């Protein structure tokens, strides 16, 4: 199949991995750029910010990991953004994430001012803000999980393929440095650990999609 249909929230059936990057740091701030801790340190430090935590360049590693993987381009991946302000992104498949951070957030300040980017000719969302909760948009069955360092650590391919035929997988992973892994805890009712590392959120997605792909002959 040279085209399979492109998976949007609107679908509530079909089988699919969804990643939510968790606790991401997306704020625009007029100078408009994306507060990060390499530019803008001390304008955090005035701000009374923990200058640690402005870290845009974590969802932007974990998209680029996300969206390039073969699993993306099969078509058997979403990933949703919420941010540490309570902003929901669903993230289109076929959306494409400049590798230059600048570009990234320039990017990003247009969505969160818009609400949406349009696609370039053919005129359909590439990235549209939604409305919480997060469980509103995911397919009606649907296992939900948060990666975490402290929990037990599991093989993807194990837990892939003892999913239902019908039974769709979404994992939160945060999109932050630092903190606890409590993020969704009001989604989720299992959070399970991948290395006996610690491991930062790009390198937990790519393990993640790696046995996804694997279990699933991609
Ligand atoms: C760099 S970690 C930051 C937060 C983490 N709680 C901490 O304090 O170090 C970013 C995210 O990657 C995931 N992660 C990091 N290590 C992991 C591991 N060993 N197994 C599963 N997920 C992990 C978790 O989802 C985590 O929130």
């Amino acid at each position: 199949p040279q085209a399979p249909p492109v998976l949007t929230s609107k679908d509530k059936i079909t089988k699919r991995m969804i990643v939510v990057l968790a606790m991401a740091s997306l704020e625009t701030h007029k100078i408009y750029v994306l507060l990060n801790c390499d530019d803008h340190q001390g304008l955090l430090k005035k701000m009374g910010r923990d200058i640690s935590e402005a870290r845009p360049d974590i969802t932007h590693q974990c998209l680029l990991t996300l969206l390039d993987s073969p699993i993306n381009k099969a078509g058997k991946l979403q990933v949703y953004i919420q941010t540490s302000r309570g902003i929901l992104i669903e993230v289109n498949p076929t959306v494409r994430i400049p590798r230059t951070f600048k570009r990234f957030s320039g990017l990003m300040v247009q969505l969160l001012h818009k609400l949406s980017i349009r696609s370039v000719n053919s005129e359909e969302k590439l990235l549209k803000v939604i409305k919480n909760p997060i469980t509103d948009h995911l397919p009606t069955k649907c296992r939900k999980v948060t990666l975490s360092f402290d929990a037990p650590v599991i093989r993807v391919q194990d837990y892939i393929e003892k999913l239902d035929d019908d039974e769709s997988i979404c994992v939160f992973v945060g999109a932050m440095a630092r903190g606890k892994d409590n993020f969704a805890d009001e989604y989720v009712d299992e959070k399970v650990g991948l290395s006996n590392y610690p491991l930062s959120a790009s390198v937990a997605c790519s393990k993640f999609c790696h046995g996804a792909e694997d279990a699933w002959n991609i």
